[PDB]
């Protein structure tokens, strides 16, 4: 029975992103009240950039650690680090402790994410099944990104401040108990063969093309998410609720597209799927700045989310397959890069987005992103199978 592994990885990614996104609506209000006692200040943006930066920095080291000692011990250490960090963030009272708690969450997130993706790729050796389960495990990323803020707002309204974090800590306890029940991280078990170090993989043009497609496709929405409400409040003078309701199509369509195209990308071809995904996200971002109301922004956001789901869900199994085909088949070191792409999107996203939007404007930012996506799109023709 290898469905328990899939369940553990789905739950790990879910709770990771639930925490990452539940922190977001709360801490501005708490920081403002503590100060009394733009959308991003000099300090506020750091609390969202640090989780992604520390994870980006510590992905490559986990890449080699999993080869040295195996997957279960990193996964369990990720559980423990995330649990302790969540309680610390629940009870923390000062800003520096917010910083160190966010950094510990980032370290634990890197541990669990990289080791779990490697373990999935290691248990599901078949190509088609690998894709079908990568789809479902990725659906949990976008299912935490979607249900985080609602959960946070409801629990922070009814019970109190510490309630969402204590509930998430209880969920992490249950996940760790399931891990001890199935994984049993008892001993240190070295892997069989060598690992083809990162300096050898990073010279491969096809791995570079795949990672760059993931990076740009995700950087699109990474720079679209923060700067859309600012431009909306100026151009339409919309009410507080239309800001939140405007972005639901992107998240809903991301979830649906991930879960469907996991299974559906092996029938059309993963290179064709990535090519059409790049074209569609480019056209949608180019079409955004022409809207008038939210009725104008309903369809382009659906296009963006659907296309990003296509790209990611068809470009992860291809990383696994490229390693299987051209190098030694161990997956921690290549999913290190695959996750560095995601984190690179989410780290410098809001800062550079806001800077460029202030410098030249919102339509120019959107046009630049769209043209870059459309121009990278033809490179995904080199990933087609020789037969």
């Amino acid at each position: 029975s290898r469905k328990l592994i899939l369940f553990i990885v789905f739950l790990a990614l879910l709770l990771d992103n639930m925490l990452l996104t539940v922190v977001v609506p709360i801490i501005p209000s708490y920081l403002y009240s503590i100060k009394h006692e733009l959308n991003e200040n000099v300090q506020v943006g750091l609390l969202f950039a640090s989780k992604a930066t520390v994870q980006l920095i510590t992905n490559p080291f986990i890449g080699l650690l999993t080869n040295r000692i195996g997957y279960p011990i990193p996964i369990f250490a990720g559980f423990c680090i995330m649990f302790v960090s969540t309680i610390m963030f629940a009870f923390s009272s000062s800003y520096a402790f917010l910083l160190i708690a966010r950094s510990l969450q980032g370290i634990g997130s890197s541990c669990s994410s990289v080791a779990g993706m490697g373990m999935l790729a290691s248990v599901y050796t078949d190509d088609e099944e690998r894709g079908n389960v990568m789809g479902i495990a990725l659906g949990g990323l976008a299912m935490g990104v979607l249900v985080g803020p609602p959960f946070g707002s409801v629990l922070y309204e009814f019970v109190g401040k510490t309630a969402p974090f204590l509930v998430l800590a209880a969920l992490v306890l249950l996940d760790g108990a399931i891990q001890l029940f199935v994984l049993q991280p008892s001993r240190v078990q070295p892997e069989s063969q060598k690992g083809t170090p990162l300096t050898t993989l990073l010279k491969d043009p096809y791995i570079l093309i795949a990672a760059g497609s993931i990076c740009f496709a995700n950087m699109g929405i990474a720079m679209l998410e923060p700067a859309l409400p600012i431009w909306m409040m100026e151009t339409m003078c919309s009410r507080k609720w239309q800001l939140g309701v405007a972005f639901l199509p992107a998240s809903i369509s991301y979830l649906i597209g991930t879960n469907i195209f996991g299974i559906l990308a092996h029938k059309m071809g993963r290179w064709l799927c990535a090519l059409l995904g790049m074209i569609i996200v480019g056209v949608s971002i180019l079409c955004i700045p022409f809207a008038k109301n939210i009725y104008g922004l309903i369809a382009p956001n659906f296009g963006v989310g659907f296309a990003i789901g296509m790209v990611d869900s068809s470009m992860m199994p291809i990383m696994g397959y490229l390693v299987d085909l051209r190098h030694v088949s161990v997956y921690g070191s290549v999913y290190a890069i695959a996750d560095v792409a995601f984190c690179m999107g989410y780290a410098i996203g809001p800062s550079a987005g806001g800077a460029i939007a202030k410098a030249i404007g919102f339509p120019w930012l959107m046009t630049i992103i769209g043209i870059i996506d459309i121009l990278f799109a033809p490179l995904c023709f080199f990933l087609r199978s020789p037969p």
